[PDB]
């Protein structure tokens, strides 16, 4: 099939691009390099089944782009991804994450696109949820502008589905980690710990370091995108995670074990917008998509540390 | 108290301004005259308790404005209001209704505003709902971009409530009508019918004319706004309607009776984006706010026709 990936120059996006090409699809990648990296795509230079478009989803002529390339499925990964940034500038986060999504949907509905696969935020959209692990039936309750914009994106796509019959599904990942995640990003703790511990630079947790997340490996997340791209799970959100909680402190220890050396992070003040706990019920993805994560944290961390070590 | 009304030059906005002034408040009205009219406020020219600011919520320095005027309550009525327009240009609708709301919330949380009263759309946010009359407990299921943006607005304000403790409640009206509603557009059917029939100009219904809405008089909606402006019903949405369905055909008959004119509408094609039925369960507003609509359709329609007959 023909696929278009927004945020294609990014961590998850470039990984998804590689997977789709392997699966025999032709791919158009779209990115403005806000946080993505050309090196994530540089190996594709001579592949005729791949075309890259440098474009900003907020302002670009998405209608013209989609009219040219006629993607059957659009995988929408382009976003402002930093929670703290969204607090600093909710307007900008909303422009990229809400307006960008709306413009893409409006383009897609006019150009024969079959389905948009949205990227929500399983890790943040439920806010402080009524239970853990958190199922998709739990109400959204965002507590950061980033989380709100992701919810708004889902709703707008659901709307276009009613309005025009433009199919959509929402991939809602937990905390994604692995190769190609920006070591110099403001977010992505696994990458941050790995890079710093390899370099012997200081590491820090926030609060008492008890804050928990659900750490899911990139290759597993990519598989979920592929599964949901077919005519299945239409109209629905799927939590994509492991259903296992790992504290800031516990993760540090695991990364230290993989790198070697000391396991002694600093403790810094909590950050406004960040939730205390995150753990996803992944039953729906199993039942409906046949999706299950293959990579356990210890293995994923080893893989990620090794990757960083080699590239370092 | 100090109050600021966005959309103050509009139909509901100007009516609310009048009420707030009568209740002894100082009022700042804010509008860009996208759909509002200076004539709706011209009677206030010599009232020292009223100040008007011309500003576009999408781009104006709202922080500066709130820092100057220091409202305790912001009544947020500024919006793109036309469902079909939202279908024709979802980006523009999203810019005004989502981005505008986000910017206002970001301004308000910085200037010591106690509460924002949002205006949602009870009539559209539920889409095709599970039951009629529809309670607030029914899931939102928007089927127009306008409805989606109203839902997104709610969610962002709920987010700012978590983030900063900026209080919010969502007034979610059904179909509001009465004096000052503009008769010259495609929205505001009661006004359209009333002025056209008085003028002997053609009228029309859409589809088979059986579509229903819940018609609630402007003064009733204004009272709900005032009631919810106190520290009451924090974090909640309130359906503001009558809980009675009137079809397009029945409405036309009602307006024709009030005017004393012919009841012979043309029949035009359906409008994409328009729901078939809309009816609100108003129990929650009664319980929490002590609010009930006083004005029955027959009486409200009479008062609406009179507005056009007495108009300067
Ligand atoms: N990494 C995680 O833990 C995680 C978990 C849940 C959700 N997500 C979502 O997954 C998606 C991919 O995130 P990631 O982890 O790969 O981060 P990333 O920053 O590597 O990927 C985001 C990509 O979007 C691009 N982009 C940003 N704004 C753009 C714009 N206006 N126009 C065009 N392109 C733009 C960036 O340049 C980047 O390449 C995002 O939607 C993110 O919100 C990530
Ligand atoms: N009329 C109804 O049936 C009804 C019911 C439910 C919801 N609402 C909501 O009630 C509010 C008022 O609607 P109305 O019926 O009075 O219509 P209206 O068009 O008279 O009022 C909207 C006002 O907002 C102003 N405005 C629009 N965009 C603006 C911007 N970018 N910056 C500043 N001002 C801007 C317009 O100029 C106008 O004065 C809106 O939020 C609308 O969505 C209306
Ligand atoms: O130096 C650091 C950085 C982070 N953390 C902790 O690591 C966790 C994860 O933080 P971060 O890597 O910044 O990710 P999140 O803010 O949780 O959000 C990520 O995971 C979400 C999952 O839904 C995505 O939506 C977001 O885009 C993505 O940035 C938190 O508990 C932080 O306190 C540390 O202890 N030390
Ligand atoms: O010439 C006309 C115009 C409208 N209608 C009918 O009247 C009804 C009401 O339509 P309209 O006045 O355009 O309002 P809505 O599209 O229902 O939306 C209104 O009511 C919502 C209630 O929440 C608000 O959110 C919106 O801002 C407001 O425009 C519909 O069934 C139309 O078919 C006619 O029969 N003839």
């Amino acid at each position: 099939m023909r696929a278009l990936v927004t945020g294609a120059a990014g961590f998850i996006g470039s990984t998804l691009v590689d997977r789709l090409l392997a699966d025999g699809h032709s791919v158009v990648g779209l990115d403005n390099f806000a946080t993505g990296r050309a090196t994530n795509l540089e190996h594709l230079a001579d592949n005729s089944a791949h075309v890259f478009v440098e474009a900003d989803i907020v302002t670009a002529d998405l209608h013209a782009i989609l009219e040219q390339h006629r993607p059957e499925v659009v995988f929408h990964l382009a976003a402002q991804i930093d929670v703290r940034r969204s607090v600093a500038d909710p307007q900008f986060d909303a422009a990229v994450n809400v307006i960008g999504t709306v413009r893409l949907a409006e383009a897609a509905r006019q150009t024969g696109v079959r389905k948009i696969v949205h990227t929500s935020s399983g890790g943040s959209i439920y806010g402080t949820p009524p239970e853990y692990p958190t199922p998709e039936t739990a109400p959204t309750d965002p507590a950061s502008p980033y989380a709100a914009g992701k919810v708004a994106g889902e709703i707008y796509l659901n709307t276009f589905r009613h309005l025009y019959g433009l199919d959509c599904s929402h991939i809602a990942p937990a905390n994604v980690y692995g190769p190609r995640q920006d070591p110099h990003g403001e977010a992505g703790v696994v990458a941050i710990f790995a890079q710093a511990l390899l370099s012997g630079k200081p590491t820090r947790v926030f609060g008492d370091g008890t804050n928990t997340r659900d750490y899911v490996f990139v290759d597993d997340v990519v598989d979920a995108f592929v599964r949901v791209s077919a005519d299945v799970g239409g109209g629905l959100r799927f939590n994509i995670g492991t259903g296992k909680e790992t504290s800031d402190r516990q993760l540090h220890s695991a990364v230290a074990a993989a790198v070697g050396g000391p396991d002694d992070p600093e403790f810094h003040p909590p950050r406004l917008g960040d939730l205390k706990r995150s753990c996803l019920d992944i039953g729906l993805a199993e039942r409906v998509l046949g999706w299950r994560p293959q990579i356990e944290l210890a293995d994923g961390v080893r893989r990620t540390v090794e990757y960083f070590r080699h590239k370092h």
